[PDB]
């Protein structure tokens, strides 16, 4: 993008702030060199303790040393990471809410130029919040921890180097070995996840299309078809999740043997070295954990610098705004000052070009002159948006060609702020900023009193109005109580410009919201201080300028004439035309819902049994090997050694044995589960009335999104955590009853004291993802007041107020930089305190087992295979709890998502014993039937409304361009549910019919050219499945539609739509009568598209239509006010009342009643 410079971004701060700078950054060195010397310390005190093993009386002299040694590091670390935490993260605080002041007063420093709704100005309010947040987390948190992570690789590295010399090359040596495999796993598993996530979408679109087009499919209901095709997808997708799931088993089982096999490796060719009298025992063992831990810190360290680059590209794009000079500013020094005004105003060949973008000339030569207290106004041509000849007044665009003068007086050198109070001005945007109306009040004048409102109020017809609410007159505009806009507030912006009583005052179009009362009283308020004052009113509508006894005419852009509208009529002046127009106007039964795979689940739990003691023998052989080296006499231990050598690769031969297991049997608990849930959640949705799909946010492109991410997420919070939970609780089990039979006497104070170590062990996961927690939940409501105040920068010119909105914006900072303040030491001091246990309850322990030896009963073993053996099973455990908020916290909703799975459907389609539906010749009869939309329940549509057919008479229906009659036809089938009325169908009612029969018999051609995404075959092959292609060929014969395929290549076989050919025309329609002509159903309907089939050559559908009626009685309704073929039946039906019950043929003889309104195109108006 640009140059996105690093260390500029520290360019905001002064003296009392580097200062915290430094001391984070000495807390984080401390911090990263120590967490290593941890291991120095134990090596060295291992080998103390070693030495002198019938050396009795040395125990305690040199294991309390090393005690008050741990106790030390314990209160170092907690010191230095409080002084880090707290100072970064207030510091990054400061800073962004500094460059935030400094962006927002530089924001309206600028003139509205740069400020157009071509979503700049939406792009304001992104780039203010999402960029700011971007920046302060970036810096805020990972400098500190890209600089401790660093200072951990080089403190580890340099105390692994030199302890031996020799051991730390072979120690790192392993380490790309480990990260081959770790790097191919992740390749290989993103590919196979991102080849996955292919076939599922396939049938996707098929549900999309399905959910889409509900209104038709209930239609010639098959509502099979799709779900055979779906389930015939997701059995691929189960089949790639089988894949997926072996492949990511084998990969952790090899990566873990193989860590296993470089460990063996490492620690037989130390004792080699062991033997050879060049070194001992615990130097050799902090040399290895040193080396390793060094080596591997750069893992967490580097994915810090990912934000990083991004936080430069939040760089620019930002500040670049505070470096842009506008054009006029009130100087100091301009030395004007005038008095005595009158508001004559001079404008000189006004010739202006948009500087966005050139277009069509704005004015050309435009010097008209404006009488000091007139009523002159102007109008354009076409209205063209002229308002801005009052902005020039307001000085928003300099004017290119010519000069202005105000008064006489030119208006460039005067201060721009004494202009400022010359004007009144008035925006069509009567909502105002979320404030209190009192304060809203106050900008017409800062010292204003409570008179002075209330006569205001008085003047703009306000008083003793708004009073009538529960607030004493306490209400802010941007409440959503006080919504309403013009019912109670009633632009209360007039009032607050009675307050500022400028010289001069202007006006704009706000007559467009209605022509009422409050309107109308508002404008007798302006025109009473219309005294003193030239008023110009600029507006598209030009019904209310008869008061202007000054109008100029412009249309081309130059001023032609001025005068009276009265005068304005000879000769029509291009004006009469436009008046005239103007006046004519969560897992209870989920394993139930999981019973059918009783076997290959048990098994499951077998292997995740059997996984879970990789760690305890690991543990227990290399706190043997730790023991062994102590043997003084110079022979036996080669056997021994070579035993847990050959322990080792059997143990990581067992991880590859028995991860694939654990691994690919529960994958199909996690994918079979899925399978099943998904056809039977999609079963649920069909099955439901089809008002639920009304809703706007129920929509189409919704449901099949929402549905792809609560399937996948059902494995996750079923699946995996039950095989993670019985995993680590039969490690942590085997654990301790190890612990208990190997010893007995220490184990109490290790049980005493492991919530405290498991508890510092969370806390250092948590130290990851960084303590800044959640972010905007508290910091959004200074950007809330930023984002408003940026959209109305127009509004905000006026009345000019920026230093109280700065003034605003600077006090509302206070809450949050006192939230990070208190959060920064409520978070660091407790990380502290709980990071000094973790080595405080290291010097107990060893220092009781130490006590113990020399005067109990016990060796130097039984107090390393007891510490050992349960400080890593400790940090294990760790994970167990840290995966909390997945289960419960994350896991209840979208692992209970299943509410459409139970929801109870309005209308039940599977019907029990309702009644059958045989050969019927359908006549259906309305009686005080009562019918609403059930989206808008405000609106009455049918009210006791009666309709009966008298014998197979084809009717016939009005249209009235299709005024909410599209409502009629679908009261026939079952898509709603009349709200109180008789619908009469062969002597019943339509509810106590089985539906499923009924629909087969209905018939009902639709007015959308939309289709399925089959073949245009199977297109017509929808209707009557199973008919054979030859009644196909024939149904084409008969719709006339052979020549509208023969011409495309593939004839019938061409697919049609997306991923297809596509083809323009109603024929579409006539696509649909070849369906309707396979069902030649006893009960038909028809429709005509109202508005939408502009298409010529309607003959051919007419035609079509006519012979679809041939053999059966129908009915239509359609908009079309010709081409009517219905016999004695027009039904003339308006304002949801029957008003006409005869005949098209002889309701012409009636002059007067029905055929009055009838008559209103029906004839001309085609």
């Amino acid at each position: 993008e640009q140059s996105l410079p690093f260390f500029k971004l520290f360019s905001f701060a002064d003296k009392f702030d580097y200062l915290l700078m430094f001391v984070g950054s000495l807390g984080a060195i401390v911090h990263g060199s120590s967490m290593p010397v941890f291991f120095l310390l134990f090596g060295q005190m291992v080998n103390g303790f070693g030495k002198n093993q019938m050396d009795l009386h040395q125990m305690v002299h040199e294991v309390s040393r090393y005690s008050l040694y741990f106790v030390y590091l314990g209160l170092v670390v907690c010191f230095s990471s409080y002084a880090e935490i707290a100072c970064w993260m207030y510091s990054g605080e400061r800073q962004v809410a500094a460059l935030r002041k400094k962006y927002l007063e530089a924001v309206l420093k600028q003139d509205v130029g740069f400020f157009d709704t071509d979503a700049r100005t939406g792009d304001i309010v992104f780039s203010v919040s999402t960029d700011t947040l971007l920046v302060q987390d970036a810096i805020s948190e990972k400098v500190g921890n890209f600089i401790h992570y660093l200072s951990t690789f080089l403190a580890g590295l340099v105390v692994g180097f030199v302890s031996a010399w020799k051991l730390a090359l072979l120690s790192v040596a392993v380490i790309p070995g480990i990260a081959f495999a770790g790097g191919l796993y992740a390749y290989t598993l993103t590919g196979i996840t991102s080849k996955s996530r292919e076939s599922y979408a396939n049938a996707g679109v098929i549900a999309e299309q399905a959910i889409a087009q509900v209104r038709t499919v209930y239609s010639y209901v098959g509502e099979s078809k799709a779900l055979n095709a779906y389930s015939d997808a997701i059995q691929y997708t189960l089949k790639l999740g089988y894949k997926a799931g072996m492949a990511k088993g084998l990969g952790l089982g090899c990566t873990y043997g193989i860590a296993c096999m470089s460990w063996a490796l490492v620690f037989w060719y130390a004792g080699v070295f062991i033997r050879n009298g060049q070194t001992d025992g615990g130097k050799a063992f902090t040399a290895i954990f040193s080396a390793i831990v060094g080596g591997m810190s750069l893992g967490q360290s580097f994915s810090n610098l990912g934000a990083f680059s991004k936080g430069k590209a939040a760089g620019y794009k930002l500040m670049e705004i505070i470096n842009q000079r506008p054009t006029i500013i009130q100087d100091p020094l301009d030395g004007k000052c005038l008095d005595q005004v009158h508001g004559n105003i001079e404008f000189k060949d006004v010739t202006f070009s948009y500087p966005s973008r050139p277009d069509v000339m704005i004015f050309r030569n435009f010097n008209i002159f404006f009488p000091s207290g007139k009523t002159v106004a102007v109008v354009g041509g076409s209205g063209s948006g002229k308002s801005t000849v009052v902005s020039l007044i307001e000085r928003f665009y300099d004017p290119n060609s010519g000069q202005i003068l105000l008064d006489g007086v030119e208006i460039k050198t005067l201060q721009l702020k004494f202009l400022r109070e010359q004007i009144g001005l008035v925006n069509q945007e009567p909502a105002l900023f979320a404030t209190t109306i009192l304060e809203n009040i106050l900008y017409g004048k800062p010292d204003a009193t409570m008179v002075e409102v209330e006569a205001a109020a008085s003047a703009a017809n306000a008083h003793s109005f708004i009073t009538l609410l529960p607030k004493g007159y306490d209400t802010q505009v941007g409440e959503r109580g006080v919504q309403l806009s013009g019912g109670q507030k009633q632009r209360i912006a007039i009032a607050r410009a009675m307050l500022k009583d400028p010289k001069i005052l202007l006006l704009d179009e706000a007559t467009s919201a209605l022509d009422a009362s409050s309107e109308s009283i508002v404008q007798e308020a302006l025109d009473r201080v219309m005294v003193g004052r030239t008023t110009v009113v600029v507006a598209h509508r030009l019904c209310t300028i008869r008061n202007v006894d000054s109008i100029a005419v412009i249309q081309q852009g130059q001023v032609v004439e001025t005068g009276t509208h009265e005068e304005l009529i000879a000769k029509s002046g291009a004006y009469a035309s436009l008046i005239r127009f103007q006046e004519m106007v969560y897992f209870y039964r989920l394993l139930k819902l999981n019973s059918p795979e009783w076997p290959y689940s048990i098994m499951g739990a077998v292997g995740s049994i059997l996984s879970g003691f990789i760690g305890p023998t690991f543990a227990i052989v290399m706190s043997n090997m730790i023991e062994v080296f102590y043997y003084t006499d110079y022979d036996s231990m080669e056997r021994k050694t070579k035993e847990y050598v050959f322990i080792y690769i059997g143990a990581g031969l067992y991880a590859v044995g028995a991860y694939l297991i654990q691994h690919y049997f529960f994958s199909i608990m996690g994918e079979n589960l899925t399978t099943r849930v998904r056809r039977m959640m999609l079963s649920a949705i069909l099955r439901n009335e089809v008002g639920w799909f009304d809703e706007d946010e129920h929509n189409s492109s919704l449901i099949a999104a929402r549905l792809a991410t609560d399937a996948a997420d059902v494995k996750s919070a079923i699946a995996e955590r039950i095989s993670v939970i019985l995993q680590n609780m039969t490690s942590l089990l085997t654990s301790f009853i190890v612990a208990f039979i190997v010893e007995w006497r220490v184990s109490l104070l290790i049980l005493g004291t492991f919530p405290l170590l498991v508890l510092a062990n969370f806390a250092q996961q948590l130290s990851l993802k960084g303590f800044a927690g959640d972010t905007a939940k508290a910091h959004a409501k200074t950007s809330m007041i930023a984002g408003e105040g940026v959209s109305n920068i127009r509004t905000v010119a006026a009345f000019n107020a920026q230093s109280k909105i700065l003034s605003l914006f600077c006090h509302e900072l206070r809450v949050p930089q006192k939230r990070s303040l208190y959060r920064s030491q409520t978070s660091g001091f407790l990380f502290g305190l709980s990071q000094l246990a973790l080595y405080g309850s290291e010097a107990l322990i060893l220092w009781y087992g130490a006590h113990l030896v020399s005067k109990g009963v016990s060796t130097f073993s039984k107090v390393i295979k007891v510490f050992v053996v349960l400080v890593i099973t400790a940090n294990s455990v760790a994970e167990t709890v840290s995966l909390a908020p997945e289960i419960i916290r994350g896991g209840e909703a979208v692992g209970s998502v299943f509410s459409v799975l139970d929801r109870q459907t309005r209308i039940d389609p599977d019907d029990a014993d309702a009644d059958p539906v045989e050969t019927i010749r359908g006549d259906i009869e309305f009686r005080h039937v009562d019918f609403a939309y059930p989206s808008r329940p405000d609106v009455m549509v049918f009210r006791d409304f009666n309709l009966r057919i008298r014998a197979g008479h084809s009717q016939a229906l009005v249209g009235a361009s299709g005024s909410g009659k599209s409502s009629v036809i679908a009261m026939i089938e079952r898509f709603y549910d009349p709200l109180a009325g008789k619908v009469m169908i062969d002597g019943k009612d339509i509810r106590r019919l089985n539906l499923k029969s009924l629909r087969l018999k209905i018939g009902l051609v639709q007015q959308e050219p939309a289709l399925f995404a089959a073949t245009i075959f199977d297109n017509i092959a929808y209707g009557k499945d199973g008919a054979t292609e030859s009644e196909v060929i024939d149904a084409a014969r008969a719709a006339n539609a052979h020549g509208f395929i023969s011409g495309l290549p593939e004839g019938y076989k061409t697919p049609v739509g997306e991923r297809g050919v596509q083809l323009s025309g109603g024929q579409k329609q006539r696509i649909a009568i070849a369906r309707a002509v396979l069902k030649n159903p006893t009960v038909l309907l028809l429709d005509e598209a109202t508005s939408a089939l502009d298409a010529e050559s309607e003959c051919v559908l007419q035609e079509a239509l006519e012979r679809l009626m041939r053999g059966r009685t129908t009915v239509v309704v359609a908009h079309r006010l010709s081409t009517i073929r219905g016999v004695d039946c027009i039904g003339v039906i308006q304002d949801g009342r029957i008003v006409e019950q005869g005949s098209h043929s002889e309701l012409v003889s009636r002059p007067e009643g029905a055929y009055s309104r009838l008559l209103q195109l029906q004839t001309h108006r085609i």
